[PDB]
């Protein structure tokens, strides 16, 4: 699956989009 992460996406993970959550941004990794 794909996850919504802060600060970034876990190493070898592909930054695909992001996620706008409790008025932060995060990546949305896959």
């Amino acid at each position: 699956a794909c996850y919504c992460r802060i600060p970034a996406c876990i190493a070898g993970e592909r930054r695909a989009g992001t996620c706008i959550y409790q008025g932060r941004l995060w990546a949305f990794c896959c």
